[PDB]
This record gives structure tokens, sequence and C-alpha cells, in this order.
């Protein structure tokens, strides 16, 4: 049934990602009351889909922290809505891991920003604002990109949804 296993590979996603170790397949198939097998296949067809799962000796492995799953976005904004931009993201359960933006010398640049919460975007946001470089979202008009994590596709489209309400993504 498709309905049961959506739930199997959402019950998976979920384990895999709030154990801090390793866990094994024989694990899974006993907690999921499936074969090893089913499981074997399960995780193949949920890295296929963009899940970042590793089978290691000891077991399967998928970061925790929001970052099951990991998208480029293509966006549109000013310098100054940053701010909104990135807790519209970490309000709806994700994470703004950097940004890529064009650059008239350098082609492009990658820089970092590293949060998942509302205090990380805050002091992201006042870290910002004591700087006194230039601006670099001033570059190509507002147009760059961010790689976005996730825990799941689930909340990947949520995430897209309301980026999209805000009027920042780019869509063609
Ligand atoms: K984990
Ligand atoms: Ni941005």
């Amino acid at each position: 049934m498709k309905t049961v296993r959506q739930e199997r590979l959402k019950s998976i996603v979920r384990i895999l990602e709030r154990s801090k170790e390793p866990v094994s397949g024989a694990q899974l198939a006993e907690e999921l009351s499936v074969s090893r097998q089913v499981i074997v296949q399960d995780i193949a067809y949920l890295r296929s889909l963009g899940y970042n799962i590793v089978a290691t000796p000891r077991g399967y492995v998928l970061a925790g922290g929001k970052s099951g799953v990991s998208r480029l976005v293509a966006v549109k904004h000013a310098p100054e809505e940053i701010k909104e931009e990135l807790l519209c993201v970490v309000r709806n359960g994700g994470r703004i891991v950097d940004v890529i933006v064009e650059h008239p010398v350098y082609g492009e640049i990658r820089g970092i920003i590293d949060v998942s919460s509302e205090e990380e975007v805050l002091k992201f946001v006042n870290l910002m604002e004591m700087a006194k470089t230039e601006p670099l979202l001033t570059l190509s008009g507002g147009v760059h990109l961010h790689t976005i994590e996730a825990p799941d596709e689930e909340t990947m489209e949520r995430i897209m949804r309301e980026l999209k309400k805000k009027g920042f993504l780019i869509e063609e």
C-alpha cells in the first residue's frame, strides 16, 4: 500500500535523524516490522529522493539538526530583507547554509550563513548590522542562491511555499 510505505519512509527518516549514533538495518527492520531487504530498498529510494543517508558498517547515518535534505534555492531581494528571509526559513523548519552571488571580479562568491534557529538568525543579523563592509546582496540586482537544508521533503516543500508567498523566489 502506497500509504503504508509513505508512513514507513517517514519513520525511517525520523529515527535516523533523532539518533546520535548509526542505526543498523537490522534494528530498523525490527523497529518497523519489515525484512532487512525492505529496508535496503527503502533507503536506496530515500537517497534517490535527496536524503543524505550513508550506510556505514555500524549502521545508517543521516545527520539530525535539520540537515536530512538539501537544496539550492534561487531568490531575489535587497540586503534589508535578509532577516525576513532567514526567519521565514528557520520558522518553517529549515536552515540556511550559505549564499552564492555573482561578482564582477571573482565570477561568484560563496559566503557562509549557517543559521537554523531564530536566535542564530538574530545573532547573524546583529553581527551583520554592526559590521562596516559593502553589502554583497547589492551585487547582481539582488539575485542570489542559498543552500537550504531541512529535516525532510515535506518541510522543504513548506519552506518553498512560504518563500513564494513572500515573493522571494525566482520562478520562470
Ligand atoms: K542523526
Ligand atoms: Ni537571501
